[PDB]
């Protein structure tokens, strides 16, 4: 390789001379060598999923988003139940992690998080033939936050039912159907919430709490107590503090997660193992700029309800300079796209972008830039299709002049002069002239 992983705290490497899904290749390329997990942080949401899909295709690793809220900052709305499934699984599984890459936007990586702490002492694991009473079970899923309805559709849920008790486990896929005779269980079932029919045997399940703050008895008179060191409380009843003091979860409550807890809540670098490598694309300080402004203008714009005084930012979001002091304590690759200088820490890693492969589909000389490229470059060339069906909408279009391109699901099985084939979600080719192999994907080509 061309270069060598950081590995002391603060030890940047930068790479440069990127281009397209050369930096999904290079993430993939890095989570192999590393032994350890990496932590890829991306610039802004819609990098972030992009980068995702595309590292997928170029790795066998486990690939990983930290799921945003997706609300904005002091929104009135909660976010949805599927999202807080996906990062309660994810941060509770975080500290052990061992391989793989963990995709986390700037924005993301800069919100403080309930403390790991929380999600193992309010998790609970239950076994088939284990001592459980359907009524006890039913206590400890009140006080973890789930929501007793009659009929389990989403996650944090719950049903009694007769003998049975349905749940659908914040962190799980799938719901689970117990059935319990003598106080023990006598068996636990995935089912399906459209049909509600039962499905296969399971040994055991775990549960996470039902939400990323404690909503028991306990931190209901914890979040009172705060809020009144805080805020003022008005009688009406739309005012959270009338609302959370009897039970219930006002929409947008999220933004007051701070209230449920003693402490000041941890950033997410508490969670990270102590082999954790960190990339990251883009233009960090700028970004985490960016969000800091635009939280303190959620702050500044939305702080004028009486019913809804607003925490400040400090509570719930990482300050530029506290987030760069978090990264003085990991060893960090930084992806560039410009031709860097020479220097201690950067290596130019070789990628150009295509040259004008265009099609003139009207035709004339209709492929004639594709033809000239193909007949011109002497390594691997790989064209790049999102889907299995489409990857003939292409190779049909291929064998018409006289390319039969061979498949692969690894870009390091492509040898010598060989045309080939993949199947997944990057966007934009390269020309890789240090390896001498060519990427291209549909994009290109219109
Ligand atoms: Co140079």
């Amino acid at each position: 390789y061309r270069y060598t992983l950081p590995v002391k705290a603060g030890e940047q490497r930068l790479l440069g001379e990127l281009t397209g899904a050369a930096c999904a290749t290079l993430v993939a390329e890095i989570a192999e060598r590393h032994a350890g997990p990496v932590v890829l942080i991306a610039p802004d949401m819609q990098n972030a999923l992009r980068l995702h899909d595309e590292i997928s295709q170029f790795t066998d690793q486990m690939v990983m988003n930290l799921a945003d809220w997706e609300t904005l900052p002091y929104d009135s709305f909660s976010p949805h139940q599927d999202i807080i499934s996906s990062r309660l699984s994810t941060l509770y599984q975080l500290p052990t992690m061992q391989r793989g890459v963990l995709i986390v936007p700037v924005n993301t990586l800069m919100q403080r998080v309930c403390p790991h702490s929380f999600l193992h002492g309010h998790a609970l694991v239950m076994k088939k033939g284990q001592r459980l009473s359907r009524d006890a079970l039913r206590t400890q899923l009140d006080s973890a936050g789930y929501r007793h309805v009659d009929q389990v559709m989403e996650h944090g849920e719950y049903a009694t039912r007769g003998a049975l008790l349905d749940l659908f486990p914040m962190g799980s896929e799938l719901p689970y159907r117990l059935d319990f005779f003598d106080d023990e269980i006598d068996s636990l079932r995935v089912f399906d919430v459209d049909s509600q029919r039962t499905l296969e045997e399971v040994e055991a399940i775990n549960l996470l709490p039902a939400h990323e703050f404690p909503t028991d008895k306990a931190a209901i008179e914890l979040f009172r107590s705060q809020w009144r060191d805080t805020f003022e409380v008005k009688r009406d009843p739309e005012h959270i503090y009338q609302q959370v003091s009897k039970g219930t979860l006002p929409a947008g409550i999220e933004y007051w997660q701070p209230l449920f807890f003693s402490e000041p809540l941890p950033p997410l670098f508490s969670y990270f193992p102590a082999n954790t490598l960190l990339v990251n694309t883009g233009d960090l300080e700028t970004s985490a700029e960016r969000f800091q402004a635009d939280t303190l203008a959620r702050f500044e714009n939305r702080g004028v309800d009486p019913m809804r005084p607003l925490l400040p930012p400090q509570s719930l979001w990482l300050r530029v300079d506290e987030l760069f002091s978090e990264l003085k304590n990991w060893p960090r690759v930084q992806l560039k796209t410009e031709h860097l200088p020479t220097k201690a820490a950067n290596a130019n890693l070789g990628f150009q972008k295509l040259p004008d492969l265009a099609v003139q589909a009207q035709q004339k000389a209709p492929l004639d830039a594709l033809r000239k490229f193909l007949e011109t470059f002497d390594g691997p060339v790989v064209f790049s299709v999102e889907s299995e069906g489409r990857r003939e909408a292409l190779g049909e279009l291929l064998a018409r002049i006289k390319i039969a391109p061979q498949r692969i699901m690894r870009l390091d099985e492509a040898s010598d002069r060989g045309r080939y084939l993949m199947i997944g979600a990057a966007e934009h080719g390269f020309v890789d002239t240090v390896r001498n192999l060519a990427l291209i994907c549909e994009s290109d080509l219109l």
